[PDB]
């Protein structure tokens, strides 16, 4: 019975405490990583003491350097961790003329910077051991530029990116990257929205199948298949040499 | 008559260079922003002497937040500024596992952070002119994982979707928002497979006076990209929120 160590940042509520709560029940250790470090604490005392799993608790603000470079560390030296969940992140509020240089700052450093350096801190050391497991969480509105959250949008296009590259580096390393990616999630005279159980629950299933782009939200499955092929597609018509007739007078 | 003018970041080589001269050519004042003060005096005394425009050459490393809220201040005050062209950029050296926590730093921030703000910069004055065009120099290598520079490849995934949500909220406010995505661009027993800079410059300069939205010169097949469009929202057509889909069900 030996569980690798789970690193989940975003802990202290949603999807990060969800996915917390599931390791901790299949026999995982963890290290829990939020800026809320009360709900943090609260949620891991109940899971020690349901699941008897071991549970560090680090307070980081993935947004400051000094709490970026702590996790770094953790997951460089920790031997134990076997996994990563790329969870921390943070939305976009209002359109983006209502932007700021503050705003932009701290979207683009949770959402791309921090996810990027923390699976940089472990893809070393799951290299030399032959194994380990990274989990990005991106986002359905990676592909609806449509929805008017340009800049969230526009990370979470990077993160996609990031889990497919890191696939074709690590994978032939024995490493498995995997995007999930979210879409409305519960995380009144309305009713929508799918319960967060239910969207862990479902990239669980992809986790244990090894799946490497899961989408829970996404009705057919093929249309991803015809997005990545639409992709390579329109790789395999450039020509670098000289640009295309079309743009010669 | 009154062109606006352009202020052209990474101007100091290579497309950046090249977009300055065209512009300036056409009859555009000029702000050139590069880290290279030496090699951006040299370029822009030669072009007033050929252009006889007006060129302000900004020193600026836009990974420090001194010198990014100098132009993004530049951008938001200049009311002559009518082009942003957010060519500054990096490229990533080495594989994943090679790479710094300095390094991803500058690569995400001059790529990606930067771009983004001076967008912002310029958008709000834009939005109340009801003009003005944004440039965003992007990459092939968004489409390309395959190729192995994944966070640079990201961070041009990044700007194109960027680009795109610009269009959307920035085009009806009267803002021409381009997305120019180039290949291998040269900035003895190999053939060549590179772009000169002044053809790809041409070419993208074509596809911006014809108000293209998205210009990708060493696309053979353009109606590749309409189709890649057109199955990005055919995957958004199937997106169902309320549950999983069944094959996630037991």
């Amino acid at each position: 019975t030996n569980l690798p160590t789970a690193l989940i940042t975003g802990a202290s509520s949603g999807i990060g405490a969800t996915y917390a709560e599931r390791f901790a029940r299949r026999g995982h250790n963890l290290v829990m990583v939020a800026r809320d470090k009360v709900r943090m604490d609260v949620l891991a005392s109940r899971l020690r003491e349901e699941t008897k799993v071991t549970i560090d608790v680090i307070q980081a603000d993935l947004t400051q350097q000094k709490d970026l470079a702590e996790v770094e560390t953790r997951l460089r030296e920790d031997t134990s961790i076997g996994i990563l969940i790329n969870n921390a992140g943070m939305g976009q509020s209002g359109a983006f003329v209502q932007q700021n240089a503050q705003s932009i700052d701290r979207l683009v450093m949770l959402n791309t910077t921090a996810p990027t350096r923390l699976a940089a801190a472990v893809a070393a050391r799951f290299a030399q051991e032959g194994k380990g497991s990274i989990v990005n969480i991106g986002s359905v509105v990676g592909f609806a530029p449509e929805l008017g959250m340009t800049i969230y949008g526009a990370t979470k296009a990077f993160v996609l990116f990031l889990s497919q590259g890191l696939n074709l580096e690590l994978g032939p390393k024995g490493i498995y990257v995997q995007a999930v990616l979210p879409a409305a999630t519960r995380t009144n005279t309305l009713p929508e929205v799918m319960d967060v159980n239910e969207l862990v629950d479902a990239a669980l299933i992809g986790f244990d199948r090894k799946e490497l782009v899961t989408i829970p939200p996404l009705h057919v499955a093929e249309r991803w298949n015809e997005l990545d092929q639409a992709r390579q597609g329109l790789m395999s018509e450039i020509r670098q040499a000289h640009a295309a007739e079309r743009y010669l007078p």
